[PDB]
């Protein structure tokens, strides 16, 4: 049931926006690691002398890392004279959340029809104001509220090139990398508590409940086309086995963003390429499932792949879930940081083709107790 | 004139310390531009509850990078019961640094006979202390002095691997990247004023001074066998062209170091990879000067390289200086991160043979006038 309930017209997800120490080095190594090009800067070469800021794109994905200069450059300036392109930066905002949570998602930015009007009614509706609708080159608007922890919801529109003051990068230096990555599929909090994590979020962007022991309870928001999908994770405690969820509360400093989910045009590409790259300063990926969970493959998705398909899935550690419409193929990065926080995961969903229905296949739920039971299975 | 007044035994340059927001990012990215091998760590996966640490090698040169987690894993620790491998690390001194200068170096460590008397000398004779004598495991003593700025002159000494505490590197993340980078050749300063740093400097090491309008006035300070060499490097003020030394100071918030210098066995190839790399995760070089600088280049060192060598060099960019003693091949990255600060030197030295003698060829101060020239003449 999906009662299109949006409070305001969203579109699709525009951008993330990790807040970093050295955005230089952090973009260097994501888009090596993950083939993703240099398409936009904004810096001390373009006039900013607030903050470094570098985007990557590959297909629809946008990846914007930003990172403090010192603030003896703008001293001098007041939020009406700024040099800033994004507005809503901080010096000392950047450097606290880094201090506490290390590299991770500061912004999950998402495309609207108008970025005041979702503002205002956000706020109507219960939002936690993070940075008012600002108006950019008479071209842009953008406003922020809290989504959890430190992580903000940022609302982007346009009246008609990612944002005023940014410049497109020198061809010599936009490598056109790509491994067959081309959108955001969904981006996963972790809370202390979910059922006030998602009373809040529901109450003030009208998204609704996307229809789905071991570590967590989940719930998923959603958009009225279901295209922003919002996860939200809570532990479950005293476990046996450390929940994953409160590992991450403890050493993010609480709540925040824990994955990325990146769809693949062609998910066997991908992890081939980013797997290649996994030593020579790409991304390492979580230890992979025991043969028994592929022998175990052909019985219950069989019909949707064949042998040989089933057994590229095993050389490249590819896990496979299926819902009741569709079927879902996903991996999952070793934390991206120093800290056992962030990850990301890659995606390709078969299915529910109308375009292709957001969410098809669920997010892998099925997977924590087939892993499992493989573990135990191939212990024999 | 070498007068051998070292007040203390030196050995040899031993590592250079990276302090970082994000240590995992930053080594992976030097790694791939550099070439470099993953070949220690000291983290959570070996107990330490209080940084980050991995170290980087290619030949002799060791590179590490450390960033804190946050004090809340470690507030229950003091440091009797410390579970950090470098006991001179502190959470709020990191922060300080990399909040004040961004990513750059903590640390310039020498290998010492006796790190605890080479710091008592060095406190007797001005030094100013950082880190008092600590022995690691009964087998490595540490101690630290400050060098300019925020950066401190390490001392390291053993009784007879990296450091107790540091786990060699598991073979599947250890890839035998290398791009023929060998050891560290020189490590520079800016700093306000030279005379008072040198006179500090030289003041408590004995280290002597190594024999010799465009932006700097330096000096080099070198051990007993030259092998440890710090050139200083000052601004000159009012010059038309803004000096590099200046912009430096304005962007890194004072003094700093500027430069690591890095001897590879065979510049050509190693040029070669960095470049291959670029665009792709890797390092930068600063703009290649124009064909009439090569075309000086045989009045100048033709009888060093021959026409093919010379040629090799204008492919890649590479500038030759040349002194009295011997002949200098040398190439510069952009910087190494966001701010215009901290960039990394190739170098490659002909001549000197006895093994090479150290500073053979110079450090390429001859190739201010001769890239002036060279642009002026090529402007026709
Ligand atoms: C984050 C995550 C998702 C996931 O995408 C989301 C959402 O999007 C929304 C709904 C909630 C949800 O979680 C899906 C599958 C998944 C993980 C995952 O984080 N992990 C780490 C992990 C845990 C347990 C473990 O032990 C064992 F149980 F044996 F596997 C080993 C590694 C491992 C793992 O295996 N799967 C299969
Ligand atoms: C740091 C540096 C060294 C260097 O290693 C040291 C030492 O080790 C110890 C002694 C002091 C010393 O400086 C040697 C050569 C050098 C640079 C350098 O930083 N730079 C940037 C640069 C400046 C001016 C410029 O304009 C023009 F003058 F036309 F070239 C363009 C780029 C450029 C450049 O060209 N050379 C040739
Ligand atoms: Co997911
Ligand atoms: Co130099």
């Amino acid at each position: 049931k999906n009662p299109k309930s949006d409070k305001f017209k969203v579109k699709r997800f525009h951008h993330i926006e990790f807040w970093c120490g050295d955005a230089t080095n952090v973009a260097r190594r994501f888009s090596w690691g993950l083939g993703m090009r240099f398409s936009a800067k904004s810096d001390l070469s373009t006039g900013n002398m607030v903050h470094a800021s570098y985007l990557l794109t590959s297909g629809d994905l946008r990846f914007l890392f930003t990172a403090p200069y010192s603030p003896s450059l703008s001293a001098g300036e007041i939020k009406p004279t700024t040099t800033a392109s994004i507005p809503s930066f901080d010096h000392g905002s950047c450097r606290s959340f880094f201090s506490s949570h290390g590299l991770g998602v500061r912004a999950v930015a998402i495309e609207v029809e108008d970025a005041e009007s979702a503002f205002s009614i956000s706020v109507a509706n219960g939002a936690i104001p993070s940075s008012p609708p600002i108006v950019l080159n008479e071209a842009v608007t953008i406003a922020e509220v809290k989504l959890y922890g430190d992580v903000v919801l940022r609302y982007v529109s346009y009246k008609a090139e990612f944002l005023p003051g940014f410049e497109r990068v020198e061809d010599a230096s936009s490598f056109p990398l790509d491994y067959g990555i081309r959108r955001l599929d969904h981006a996963v909090g972790n809370v202390p508590e979910l059922g006030p994590a998602l009373t809040y979020v529901a109450g003030f962007t009208g998204f609704h409940q996307f229809a789905e022991e071991s570590g967590l309870n989940s719930a998923v928001l959603a958009s009225n086309d279901e295209m922003v999908l919002l996860p939200i994770n809570e532990p479950v405690h005293g476990t046996k086995r450390k929940s994953q969820i409160q590992t991450y509360l403890e050493h993010n400093e609480g709540a925040g963003l824990q994955h990325l989910a990146l769809m693949s045009e062609d998910i066997f590409r991908t992890l081939r390429e980013m797997r290649k790259r996994s030593s020579i300063g790409g991304f390492d990926f979580m230890p992979s499932p025991p043969p028994t969970y592929y022998q175990n493959l052909k019985k219950r998705v069989g019909d949707v792949l064949s042998d040989d398909q089933i057994k590229e899935c095993e050389e490249l550690g590819i896990l496979v879930d299926r819902d009741d419409q569709g079927t879902l193929l996903q991996i999952f990065t070793k934390p991206l940081g120093d800290r056992p926080t962030i990850f990301i995961e890659i995606i390709q969903r078969v299915g529910c083709m109308m375009y292709q229905s957001g969410g098809c296949g669920g997010f892998g739920k099925g997977n924590f107790s087939e892993l499992f039971k493989s573990i135990e299975e191939y212990e024999k």
